[PDB]
């Protein structure tokens, strides 16, 4: 219904599967003639041209954006947007979809975050950080237990009782970093109950919500192992009511959009919440300033409506309403063996021209050489496939990654387990 200049020139920054993501989807819309990705990897070229920039060289981002006439840039990862490149676009006159420097702090700094909720009354964990043992423990004896204590320098306890959270507390700040401060504690209330990601579309107190969608953090089968950036996702996610989804969109993204506007830092581009739906409501677990990964993996491929035009409509604060597919994605991420923790690359990935043209696959950590392709990541690939249930996503996902064989990956088979 709306209207926008044809023959684009467009650039994505990130070099991920949130990037592939992002740049598959821009390929099609009709509005784009040029697409560009910046470092960008060898499964992304085949939708885009890369460009050999790193994402944090803003000085050479900015001027490769004004040599090529880019009328959009998009940033995938949070790195750069910390680093002000909205900022320096902006003050050069060019187009970019991202929070500014000040706005991205919502991200970048959890202990704002924390301070900003509190001020505007935004539901989420209690949150406390001490330097005194003495003024550490009457907050634990207040809060109770179960309580969260967390060390700086394995440092995180879920304590059952108020005792072993004072002996945690304690220890925190005996055997924790010594920082320029001294040594200090964190203290967060723990939540209990179905965790999920809701990002949107914002710009300033405007805000256009996305499909909610539900990411395994947690490195192995059965949510074992320690947290990691995201092992598998999917949407919808049908656990979470429409009234948890619509509590979170009015108490929680509208008054934060607000929040940010009303302290001067009006933010612009994807704001994704992590939230926990508890017997008390929505919960914000933390904010971040952009498309989650993967989350971006399984969200935009059931978008109907063309990202591009949505993007600049968000961007003009034009009135628009997305479209959603009513089929469900559901998508399995491969990564090194040890990741999170150390890994290995160079391994060869066979089988990636063995996976259907229906299923998608995004390349995060991946290089080509020789003809071959090796793993080069923590993250390596991402398998998603659409279904007319999420049962039938699941089962289709599976299905085609074990076409894939490499001795240096591993995957969560429990992925969307209990949603089905
Ligand atoms: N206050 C909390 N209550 C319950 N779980 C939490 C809390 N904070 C963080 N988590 C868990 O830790 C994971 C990663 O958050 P973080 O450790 O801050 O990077 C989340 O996906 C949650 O599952």
């Amino acid at each position: 219904n709306l209207y926008f200049q044809s023959h684009m020139n467009v650039l994505v920054i990130g070099r991920g599967g949130r990037e592939h993501a992002i740049a598959w989807k821009a390929a099609q819309s009709p509005l784009v003639g040029k697409l560009y990705v910046a470092p960008g990897n060898p499964g992304i070229a085949d939708v885009a041209e890369l460009v050999h920039i790193d994402e944090l060289d803003i000085e050479a981002l900015v001027q490769f954006a004004k040599q090529q006439a880019i009328d959009l840039t998009i940033v995938g990862p949070e790195a750069p947007l910390a680093s002000g490149i909205v900022d320096r676009f902006m003050a050069e006159g060019l187009r970019i979809f991202g929070p500014s420097q000040r706005a991205a702090l919502i991200e970048g700094s959890k202990a704002f975050a924390k301070e900003l909720m509190k001020k505007y009354g935004i539901p989420t964990a209690d949150h406390a950080a001490f330097t005194s043992y003495e003024e550490a423990k009457a907050y634990i004896e207040q809060k109770g237990a179960p309580i969260v204590i967390k060390a700086d320098g394995k440092g995180v306890t879920v304590a059952q009782t108020v005792e072993e959270a004072l002996a945690a507390a304690k220890a925190a700040l005996v055997d924790g970093q010594f920082g320029t401060a001294g040594s200090q504690v964190v203290i967060e209330e723990y939540l209990e109950g179905e965790e999920f990601s809701f990002m949107a579309f914002v710009n300033g107190e405007k805000v256009y919500p996305l499909a909610i969608a539900q990411d395994h953090k947690r490195a192995y089968d059965g949510d074992e192992g320690p947290n990691t950036g995201g092992m598998g996702a999917y949407s919808p996610v049908p656990q979470i009511s429409d009234e948890m989804m619509d509590a979170a969109l009015e108490a929680i993204l509208r008054p934060a959009a607000k929040a940010l506007a009303a302290e001067g830092r009006p933010f612009l581009g994807v704001l994704y919440a992590g939230l926990m739906a508890t017997a008390n409501g929505p919960k914000v677990i933390e904010f971040n300033a952009r498309f989650g990964d993967p989350e971006a993996q399984v969200v935009l491929p059931r978008l109907k409506t063309d990202l591009v035009e949505a993007v600049l409509a968000v961007m003009d604060g034009k009135e628009l309403e997305l479209e959603w597919t009513d089929e469900a994605v559901l998508g399995v991420v491969l990564a090194a063996k040890g990741y999170p923790g150390a890994y290995e690359r160079g391994a060869e990935i066979r089988g990636l021209d063995r996976i259907s043209p229906d299923a998608l696959l995004f390349h995060a950590g991946t290089k080509r050489e020789g003809g071959a392709w090796y793993t080069n990541g923590g993250r390596v690939l991402l398998l998603a496939a659409k279904g007319e249930t999420l049962a039938k996503a699941k089962e289709k996902a599976y299905e085609q990654l074990a076409a894939i064989d490499c001795d240096g990956l591993f995957y969560r088979r429990d992925i969307g387990r209990r949603a089905i």
